[PDB]
């Protein structure tokens, strides 16, 4: 069974593909895999990508 993370993104970041979820300055994220160097999130849309979010924070 995989592990979740949770953080809180610092600045706004736009997914760099069509399959990733684009974030903002202050929002949530739910981090899937952050072994790779893009990361798999989750939204609270119920929507999953994997978004190199380089500007998040762990909290």
């Amino acid at each position: 069974m995989t592990e979740e993370v949770i953080v809180i993104a610092k600045w706004d970041y736009t997914a760099q593909q069509d399959q990733e979820l684009d974030i903002k300055k202050n929002e949530r994220l739910w981090l899937l895999d952050d072994s790779k160097t893009w990361w798999r999130v989750r939204n609270a849309a119920n929507r999953t990508g994997y978004v190199p979010s380089n500007y998040v924070e762990r909290k």
